[PDB]
């Protein structure tokens, strides 16, 4: 891909994160805590699932940017509705207004309903993820194999702005501590 050039600095907005969630001076990184983080309760906190948004809101043009997951045994990556649902329980789908993809027990998959078997040779390290507004695409690039295409989601009903979405994923195993990360540009 040639998508490089429509870089954009993205950091993470506190006020979202699940009271979990440790994230960095930079608001570059996050990772799943051992405990709660002695924050107060709002209406944008992801309530049931270790999730964290973007501050930057997107309402056209096209936008990329790049995520480390190295080590990690969990996690899901994308871009969801400003309006998506924060509290209870759901599944990730364009119907609930997320487009990402994830890792879980070995296997990626994207957030389809039902879900799609990913088909990737080299296990990312880091990942690339793509919006075009106006064209109605979210695509997804493995940076540690030469930036070859993951998956695209064509024809999405954005239907509004749209914000940066994370998952660090849950720690049952004690193998899943370590951080997603924005990279640098
Ligand atoms: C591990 C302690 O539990 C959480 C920690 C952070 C977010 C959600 C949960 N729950 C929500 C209720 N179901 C169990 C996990």
């Amino acid at each position: 891909h040639h998508h490089h050039h429509h870089m954009v600095h993205i950091t993470l907005d506190r006020n979202t994160a699940n009271s979990w969630l440790i994230i960095s001076k930079d608001r570059r990184q996050v990772r799943m805590g051992d405990t709660h983080q002695n924050v107060s309760d709002n209406k944008e906190r992801f309530s049931n699932y270790p999730m964290v948004l973007g501050a930057q809101r997107f309402s056209s043009g096209k936008m990329y940017w790049e995520v480390d997951v190295t080590q990690k045994e969990a996690w899901d990556l994308g871009v969801c509705r400003d309006s998506v649902q924060r509290k209870g329980q759901f599944s990730l789908s364009p119907e609930n207004g997320f487009w990402t993809i994830w890792l879980w027990q070995d296997s990626y998959e994207a957030g389809t309903s039902p879900q799609t078997t990913l088909h990737i040779q080299v296990p990312p390290c880091q990942i690339g993820i793509f919006v075009d507004y106006e064209a109605g695409v979210v695509s997804f690039y493995n940076i540690t194999d030469h930036g070859s295409l993951i998956y695209t989601f064509s024809e999405c009903v954005f239907a509004g702005p749209l914000r940066p979405f994370f998952n660090v994923g849950f720690n049952y195993s004690g193998g899943n501590a370590a951080p997603l990360k924005l990279c640098p540009l």
